[PDB]
């Protein structure tokens, strides 16, 4: 017996940041920017910043940010999950999803992630590492911190044209 693996980012349940259990499966048919992220680092401002524009720009209909906190990466998200939600919507105003604080490394893995570091064979190094996922839930492009918006930005417009010009042609 050959244990069954799972195929699509889309397919796995997440808590948010109020603690309730989200399924993943309400962005099936979009495109994903998955990005760990944390308040309290050098990183944190561009980032917000940045990922507000694309979101702001493509989303929400046919793309989305998906953030996903995490304290592993010189413990730059130390505070609870609410106050890391609380702190991105007070000091960015930003209307993407902000999920509860995970584990990305170690023993205990969030699965979800894990997916996304299995796909595409990169497990973040530090906080603000990002990863693109297709509307059938695949990985198709990561990128490490230091990468700019100017590089990220031409990969998300395609393949979010590609999902509205499928929507207008198809059934």
């Amino acid at each position: 017996f050959l244990k069954p693996k799972i195929n699509s980012f889309y397919a796995f349940e997440v808590k948010d940041a109020k603690g309730r259990t989200v399924s993943l499966e309400k962005y099936k048919g979009k495109v994903s920017l998955v990005v760990n992220v944390a308040s309290d680092c050098q990183l944190t401002d561009r980032n917000y910043l940045g990922l507000k524009e694309l979101h702001k720009e493509f989303g929400p209909s046919h793309f989305s940010v998906l953030a996903f906190p995490c304290n592993q990466f010189g413990e730059s998200e130390p505070r609870p999950s609410k106050e890391v939600e609380s702190f991105a919507r007070k000091n960015y105003g930003v209307t993407f999803p902000i999920f509860h604080k995970i584990k990305i490394l170690g023993s205990e893995g969030e699965p979800a992630f894990r997916f996304l570091v299995d796909s595409s064979k990169k497990e973040p190094r530090w906080n603000f590492w990002k990863y693109l996922v297709n509307p059938e839930g695949q990985v198709v492009k990561f990128w490490r911190p230091e990468e700019p918006i100017e590089v990220i930005r031409p990969d998300i417009a395609a393949l979010v044209r590609q999902v509205i010009i499928k929507k207008k042609e198809d059934l």
